[PDB]
Formats: C-alpha cells, sequence, structure tokens
C-alpha cells in the first residue's frame, strides 16, 4: 500500500467540482430511491445538500492483483456539512449536520481499449461495510412519519451504510446502464452440525432455509442461485439462527473472489462469532456463455429447479396503445413479464397511450428450449388487457448474441400496437 | 514535494498491449500524415511496421504543479523513463529506402494537463498530454546511412534527426484525450428546458376520505390543500377550511428537461386530519400533455372513493426571438418569458484581507443565491441559475457580489432584459464591469432569455 498525496491535492483542486456532482447525485439518483421506498415518502425532497468545504483525503492506493484494472483506496471524511430533506405531507424537517466516512473506496477501470482513453468506463463502490458516523438536528421528525415507525438512528445507519456497497456503484462513461452481470453463484445449502434455520444473503438476494425442529447437525438440502453483477467485491453472507419465542449460532463471509478463482468448491467452513459450529456448503460460480454450444451437456448434466440459462430483458417502451382521443380515456399502462411461474411488473405509468418504461429485468430460466416468455401490456385504472406478446425463448437460440431488439406487434391489442424490447439470453455453464 | 507511484507503474504494465495500440495509431494516423507532410522528397514515406515492446513505460516521480495554477485546470508531472528493444520500419518507396529503428531511450518530463474541470462526472473533460523540455533520446537505426542518402534527408545527421524527433514530443505539439463532449458540457454548464409545463390548480370536489366509520361525528370537514410535484420542483398550495369542494385558484409553471418516464404527480391531504390524511392522487405523464399542448379536464382521483380535481395545463414552447412576445404579453403571476444564468467567475474583487465572495441574483422579489467562496478576490463558480419573467420589456435582472464575512456588498451589477431582446439568439456572454466595487473588479457571465408560448 502506497501514499498519493499528489492525489490528496488533485481531490483538494477538484473539491468544488466534485461538491456540484454530489449535489447533483443526491437531486437526481438518490431522492427518488428514496420517494420510491414507501408511500408515505413521495413528497420527500432534498432541500439543501452542502457537504461543506474538507475535501475526503485518500490514506493510501494500491492495485488489486484481466481487462480490468482494481484500484484500492482508502478514504477517510470528516466534515461538518448541512444536508437538509423534508417531507410536506407531513410538515417534516431534518438534517445531517455532520458526517465520518471511512473505509476502502473500490474503483474498476473497465473496459481496457486499444484508443485513448484506454479506459472505457470507471466503477465505483465501497468494499465490506463502510464506517460511517452521522449527527442529525431534528431526527425525531422523520422518526415520527408513520411507515417509519419501524425506522430508527442505528437502522438508517445501515440503511445507508448499504447504501454504499454492491450492488450499487457510480458508473462513470468515458467515451460514450443495462449491465450484464459477471457471474451467477449457486449456493448448495447442505448440512449444518453442532449448534435452526439459515439466512443466505448476496447483495440484495436474501434467502432463507426451512426450519428443522429439535434437531443438532440438521440437514437442508436447499439452492440458491445468486446474480453477481460487479466483480471483484461482492461476498457471501449466511447467518444461522433458532427460533426463540432470535438465537443466534454461528455467521459467515466469503469473499467471492475465492469461489471465482477455484470455479468449484465443496468444504466445511467453521462459524464465526461462536464456540461451536460447522457449514457445509456447495459453491459454484457459473459464467454467462453468449452462446448455446454448451446448453446441450448443461441440461444433461441438470436433469439427475436449477437453471440452465438466464433471461436479460430490457422494456423500453410502447406505442399506440389502445386508447380514445381525449386522456381521460387513456390508460395507466402497465407491464407484467413471466418465463413459467415467476412473474414480475413494471412501474405504472399515466394517462397515455406512449408509455416509457426503460427498466431492467432479468428471469432464471430452467430450460430455454422448452420455455416461453409471455410479456402482459395491463391497464390499471380500468384493470383490462391492452396487448400481449409471446416470445419462445427458442427464438433467442438462433439469433446472435442470443438478443433478439425490436418494436414487436402486441396481440389481442391495437392495430399498430407495438412495444420495445431488448431480450437476451446467456448459458449458465461451469469454467 | 515529489512522490513516487509504483502502483501507477503496475496499472501501465497491465494496461501496456492497449497502450502500444493508441501508439500505433498515432504512428500511422498523426506520425506519419506528419512526416510525409514535411517535405516534398518524403510524400512517399511510410511506417511498414510499428512494435514497441514488451517493456512497459516507467513512472519515477509524480509532483502536482500548484505555482500560477488557473482554478480550471490540474497540472500533473511525470516523470518518464523507457528502456527498451523495438521495431519500427521505414519506407521511402519514391527511393526503395527502407530503414529501422531497433532500440529506443526516453528520459524526460512529461506533463499532464487536466482540464476542463466540470461539475459532473467524470470530473475532467480532457487531457492534454506533452513533454514539458525536449527529453534526453537514444535511437539506434538499420540502415541509417542508406536514409541519409535520399536527396530529402541528405545533408542532415543523426544529431539532427535526433533533434527534430525530440522537438515533436514538445509545445505547440500536444496529445488530446476528450472525455466528454462539447455538447455534454455545453448541456452540462448551460441547460436549456425542452419546455414549461403551466400549471393552473384550480380546484376540486367531494374530496371524501375512506374511513367512513363515525366520521362526522368526531370530526369535522377537512381542510384540503395540494401537494405538485414536477421532477424536483414541488410546490405546494394554501390550505382552505371545512370546505370538500375548495378553489384554490393557483398557478405553478414548471421546468422540464430531458427525462423520460417523467410525470406530473398530485397528492391531496388534510391539514387537521385524524389517522386519515389522503385525500386523493392524479398522474399524468408529460409525454401526453406535450401532445395535447393545452388541456382543460376534470380528473378523478385515485385511492379514494369520491374526489375529483379541476386542471387546466399548458405545454409552452422556448422560443429564441421575441416574434411571439406581443401576443403573448396580450393572453395572460404568470410568466411570458425565461432567464437562464451562467455565472462563470469574478475578479480584481475588492480586498489573508481576502473576502468571502457570494453572489445574489434578482428579477424583481424572485432571488437566487450561488455557492460561498471563499478567501479570494478571483473566485471561481461555474453555476447554473434559471429565472422565471413576467414581462422582459419592464425587468432587469440585478446581480450583486457579497462578502460573507463581513456582511457586505463588494458590486452589483443592472442587465435590462429589454437589452436581451434586440441580441442575436436573445443571448449575451462577456465579462461585465462591477459597479460600486472596486476600479476594475468584473464579472463573467453568460445571460440567454428564451420567450415561452403556447403552440
Ligand atoms: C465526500 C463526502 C460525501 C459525504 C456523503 C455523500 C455520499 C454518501 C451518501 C450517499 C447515500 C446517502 C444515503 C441515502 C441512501 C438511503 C436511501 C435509499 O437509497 O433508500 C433505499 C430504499 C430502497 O428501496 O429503501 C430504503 O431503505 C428507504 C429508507 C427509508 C427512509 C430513509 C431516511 C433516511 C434519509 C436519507 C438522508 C441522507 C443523508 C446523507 C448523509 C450521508
Ligand atoms: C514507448 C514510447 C515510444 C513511442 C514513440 C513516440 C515518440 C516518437 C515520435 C517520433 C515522431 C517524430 C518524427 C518526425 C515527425 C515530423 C517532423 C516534422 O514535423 O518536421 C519538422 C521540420 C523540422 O523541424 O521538418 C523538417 O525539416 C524535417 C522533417 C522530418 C524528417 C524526417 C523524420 C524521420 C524520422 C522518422 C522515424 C522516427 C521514429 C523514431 C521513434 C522513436
Ligand atoms: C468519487 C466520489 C466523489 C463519487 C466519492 C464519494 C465518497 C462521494 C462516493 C459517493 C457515493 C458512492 O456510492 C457508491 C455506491 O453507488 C451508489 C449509487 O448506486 C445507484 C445504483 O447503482 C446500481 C461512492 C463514493
Ligand atoms: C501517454 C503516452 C502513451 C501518449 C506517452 C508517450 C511517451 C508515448 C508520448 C508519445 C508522444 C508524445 O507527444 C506529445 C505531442 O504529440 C504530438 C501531437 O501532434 C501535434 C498536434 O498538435 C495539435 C496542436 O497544434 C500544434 C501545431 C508524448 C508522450
Amino acid at each position: 500500500t502506497e501514499r498519493a498525496e499528489w492525489l490528496n491535492k488533485t481531490v483538494k483542486h477538484m473539491w468544488p467540482f466534485i461538491c456540484q456532482f454530489i449535489e447533483k447525485l443526491f437531486r437526481e439518483t438518490i431522492e427518488p430511491a428514496v420517494r420510491g421506498a414507501n408511500t408515505h415518502l413521495s413528497t420527500f425532497s432534498f432541500t439543501k445538500v452542502d457537504v461543506g468545504q474538507q475535501p475526503l483525503r485518500i490514506n493510501g492506493v494500491k492495485v488489486y492483483t484481466k481487462r480490468q484494472i482494481i484500484l484500492d483506496l482508502q478514504i477517510s471524511f470528516v466534515g461538518n456539512c448541512e444536508i437538509d430533506l423534508e417531507i410536506k405531507r407531513y410538515f417534516c424537517r431534518a438534517g445531517v449536520k455532520s458526517i465520518q466516512i471511512h473505509g476502502t473506496m473500490r474503483v474498476i477501470l473497465e473496459p481496457l481499449i486499444g484508443d485513448m482513453p484506454l479506459v472505457g468506463a470507471l466503477s465505483i463502490f465501497f468494499l465490506r461495510k463502510p464506517l460511517l458516523e452521522i449527527n442529525w438536528t431534528g431526527l425525531t421528525n422523520l422518526l415520527d412519519v408513520p411507515g417509519l415507525n419501524g425506522l430508527s438512528d442505528t437502522i438508517i445507519l445501515d440503511i445507508i451504510s448499504n447504501y454504499l456497497v454492491l450492488p450499487n456503484r457510480i458508473t462513470v462513461p468515458l467515451v460514450s446502464r443495462f449491465p450484464v452481470p459477471k457471474g451467477v453463484l449457486r449456493i448448495h445449502f447442505i448440512e449444518a452440525q453442532d449448534l435452526p434455520y439459515g439466512i443466505i444473503r448476496v447483495g440484495n438476494q436474501i434467502f432463507q432455509s426451512r426450519v428443522i425442529k429439535e434437531n443438532l447437525s440438521p440437514k437442508w438440502n436447499e439452492v440458491y442461485e445468486a446474480l453477481v453483477y460487479e466483480h471483484p467485491g461482492q461476498e457471501l453472507e449466511i447467518e444461522l439462527f433458532d427460533e426463540d419465542p432470535d438465537d443466534f449460532l454461528g455467521s459467515l463471509m466469503i469473499d467471492l473472489i475465492e469461489v471465482e478463482k477455484e470455479r468449484l468448491l465443496d468444504e466445511w467452513f467453521t462459524l464465526d462469532e461462536v464456540p461451536k459450529g460447522k457449514l457445509h456448503l456447495r459453491l459454484e460460480w457459473l459464467t454467462l456463455m453468449p452462446n448455446a454450444s454448451n446448453l446441450d451437456k448443461v441440461l444433461t448434466d441438470i436433469k439427475a429447479g436449477l437453471s440452465s440459462a438466464l433471461l436479460i430483458l430490457y422494456l423500453d417502451s410502447a406505442r399506440n396503445l389502445p386508447s380514445g382521443k381525449k386522456i381521460s380515456s387513456n390508460p395507466n399502462p402497465v407491464v407484467q413479464m413471466s418465463v413459467g411461474h415467476k412473474a414480475q411488473e413494471s412501474k405504472i405509468r399515466y394517462k397515455t397511450n406512449e408509455p416509457v418504461w426503460e427498466e431492467n429485468f432479468t428471469f432464471f430460466i430452467h430450460n430455454p428450449k422448452r420455455q416461453d416468455l409471455e410479456v402482459e401490456v395491463r391497464d390499471e385504472q380500468h384493470q383490462c388487457s391492452l396487448g400481449n406478446l409471446k416470445v419462445p425463448l427458442s427464438q433467442l437460440l438462433t439469433s446472435e448474441d442470443m438478443t433478439v431488439s425490436q418494436r414487436f406487434q402486441l396481440s389481442n391489442s391495437g392495430p399498430n400496437s407495438t412495444i420495445k424490447m431488448k431480450i437476451a439470453l446467456r448459458v449458465l455453464h461451469l469454467e
């Protein structure tokens, strides 16, 4: 690890421009995230974002040791600030008057290109869990808002802490969204020994096993598949519990870089923060393949549920949806998407026959040779159908990069009703 | 003072094959045309092979240059060393002459300028790369004697050629590396709305909650008010008391930029409630409003049994001239125009004796303020401000520079908006003189006007 005071002087000179970016980040990225987390937060807004005149400091730089460049920067930020919020519906005002931030900030240079500026984009995020301290003014006002009766000073610290780590990241294009995951982690939650149920976490993905009663060394034999978007830096987190009426039985933390190198591993892990306990796991790092050359063997191997492929859907927009002339006759378009059993929904657009979503959706696929994509456009206002689309996934198998991008014609709709999507397929293969 | 950065060296080494690709492109698309156009005898010159080897550049020292530094740039001095075997082959087809470089040494200081700095990621607009002084170079040739017999290089020597190559690496020559387009920078520091939405928040009717249990036997009539949102712009109406069919008759004007999926959001509430606070909501996609341009309808409120809201919505177009202003004024606290301000910087402000400059801007009663700069008589802001304008024929823009420390004025500027009406694109971009200030105090701004017309 090296020092870079020249980097500190650079940051110091850049500070007013960094502050401008932070303000933009708060108002155009963070604020919509807060507002859409709870219906009672719809009138939330930042009224002032001032982070002070003292810049963040970089205390150490290490290049992490193949088409990417990994830089680990030890960051320290201590300063007085004024970040004010307001929830007008409840006449609630509060603010942050000082912040402390200590942790390792990860900067990934990817992809490398054979022309200047040599780096296509930057990815900025914090490793592990960053250490933060936050002092409030009028915190009791925020905690009195209904729907937030579950929040505390502590809980807010955790939420903000988690907001700074993967899969969240600042993406910075250098030569001019919709990222394909760098891998899929298949988790065989097999067995334990000395001590019950388990909680399995990969980023925002949470799995909870079933409970076995009156049994030390229980057999769960469950399987979870988790998406990994940015690598390296995501981790596997496991916590085991017994029901008390909460009984902590041990924890596990696994850096995914280890799973990534040795593609497959089947080991017993000793539990942390506990005198006695071992956990039996089988971990598999699956590569997203842009062709179906391995599909034939993958299907055979899966037989004797499990996924052989991944569907990535970009919902762009739709036009000429069934409607009348006037706006009161216009629908509130929402899209339902499913491949077999699991269904997902887009956000709702209002009083329009030309809705724009630009939202991303991913579906795990058992067998793309036998499964169909079903897209259904509905009106939330009148509770009726505006059109539907059926896409056999086999159509993707024969497409270049296994992707299809167009404005599809809607069935059972208007004469010229269309929906614009980009649908992509990836085969999940070991090694 | 000067630091080493081995992490930077490891980075270069890992990036090296991609750097080599850039060098190859530089030779064939920049250097080769320069040679061919340098002498009539060199018109048939060409590189036949460009291989710079597998040994990476080395950085031996890094220093941030601090003296005489414009706040709009960052200056980096990098100590460069390159020692390695290579293969750079030449050809002059007119003289059927071939020669090559088999090894090079390069030692010198390479300057990297980060400019311009911008108030958004990636924070640096471009890189400018050149050597600060003539670097010490060693070049070993194969068939150099063949090249010197060429009539276009005849009379030249190994030493002279070294100087030419050495001089090629310094000013006015430089490598320019843009990170953001000029279009992005202009919109970042001077964004123009693609439209203005005028919202007539008139009245509602039958505003009743969903509670129904003992409602009306304990609590009185609701006191309805509205909260109106367009992006980050939020408006809140006044409260009407004890009326389920209130008339607000308020008007809000909202800037509309480029965002997909953007909507008009309205939620009605009670001032004096029990636990039931919600009186209904309304959402309209802005693409639909832009289509119909004008609309006057009653809308049924969502998430509520009974309730309707009366709105009149107008999509206003920004015109770069004043051809419609007279009629716009006739048709209409409504606005006929829009003012867009870019606050660049200031110089020679009245002054450890230096002030903490902040800028105050106003059009009548409407005021906006910049950020605070500290201990400087030459503050740089690069900030954006937008003003709604009732009548550009009668109103003035007033700009005032203040010292936050002593809480006093450092100078002021008055700009009649009628001056903009007769300017090209109704824009003025210059360095203005500050009144009631120092003898040579100035402020640099870009001022633009757009007329708001309903189409």
